[PDB]
């Protein structure tokens, strides 16, 4: 947490969530989260401005 | 609430509901909620003759 940027205020690494691995056991439950999450990981990488 | 408006009955500045951010998390149904929300907008807009 202390070492997150390489400057402060240019962007962090991001982490996301699908599901708890038990609920989303299911492969096409698992599938629409991961489809799902892709969109904000597209989003949490723009807020970057990469 | 006394001064939304330049004059009165020209216009309203119009807020709008999307929901209450706790079951609104899960970005599919955060999704639906905005688009649906869009669709209310251009109606409030049109009335005011924008």
């Amino acid at each position: 947490d202390s070492v997150n940027e390489n400057i402060a205020g240019l962007g962090k690494p991001s982490l996301l969530e699908v599901g708890l691995k038990a609920d989303l056991t299911d492969p096409v439950k698992l599938g629409q989260a991961v489809i799902a999450q892709l969109t904000i990981a597209r989003a949490a990488l723009t807020k970057n401005y990469v």
